[PDB]
């Protein structure tokens, strides 16, 4: 059980968001601490997947492109988890200071989102979702999106890629056929969500000066350099269906 060892050994504990919640329940306060909380968990993101195996036989450049453009898948299927795991869906735990009721989803001006958000989190109650089957898919949402001129060496991530893939097969396989057409189909619907929330931080970053959003400085970096690049089309998930 050596794979399942590691990415149980790995996997980044709680994340605060630092908001403070006796302040009024804004449009400027919970963004902000949104911002904040995905600064935060982007530290924990890059360390956990630089212990990924075989990571590191990616090229230097090809592991920081990796996630930065997979960030927002990894952090949405994790937040499903937690809420799935912590309020059982109908709240959003974004952190234990940052939960989402009806009232923030709608002050947020996010909440057709969180709505899709919600649904992915329900998602792990319907199919009985088991802790080791989360952490494979999740390891498998870091190889999910890509630039489509491909990577610096792309040889070495498609057998990575492969390699992960073939991890989730066996975590089934210990109805299998059934069940790996379910997992799959759950992975892809992470990329539409995952691009709806990459729009409005787009959209957000821009007029952050004027709605009073503030933006931390490696987030407004990857939202400015990355995310266009997944707008405009030149970086593509990879679907499997
Ligand atoms: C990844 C985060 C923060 C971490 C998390 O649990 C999921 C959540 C999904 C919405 C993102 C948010 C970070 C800040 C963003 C990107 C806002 O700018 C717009 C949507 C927010």
């Amino acid at each position: 059980p050596i794979f399942l060892n590691v990415l149980e050994a790995i996997e980044p504990g709680v994340v605060c968001a630092g908001h403070d919640n006796n302040q009024p329940d804004s449009f400027a306060a919970l963004l902000s601490s949104l911002n904040e909380l995905g600064e935060r968990q982007l530290v924990h993101v890059v360390k956990w997947a630089k212990a990924l195996p075989g990571f590191r036989n990616l090229h230097v450049d090809d592991q920081m492109a990796v996630i930065q453009y997979s960030w927002m898948g990894l952090m949405v299927f994790a937040m499903g988890w937690r809420s799935f795991t912590n309020v059982n869906s109908r709240m959003l735990y974004f952190a234990p200071d940052l939960v989402f009721n009806e009232y923030r989803m709608h002050k947020s001006r996010m909440y057709s989102q969180c709505v899709r958000m919600r649904h992915l989190s329900q998602e792990f109650g319907w199919l009985q979702i088991t802790p080791q089957e989360f952490l494979c898919m999740k390891a498998l949402l870091l190889f999910s999106i890509i630039p489509v001129d491909g990577l610096k060496n792309q040889k070495f991530f498609d057998e990575l890629r492969m390699n992960y893939i073939k991890e989730l097969d066996r975590i089934i396989a210990c109805s299998c056929s059934r069940r790996f057409y379910q997992l799959t189909k759950l992975l892809d619907s992470v990329q539409p969500i995952a691009r709806e929330l990459h729009q409005l931080a787009f959209d957000l970053l821009i007029k952050s000066h004027m709605v009073s959003v503030d933006f931390p400085e490696m987030m407004a970096e990857i939202i400015s350099v990355q995310v266009p690049k997944i707008l405009s089309g030149k970086v593509k998930p990879i679907y499997f269906h």
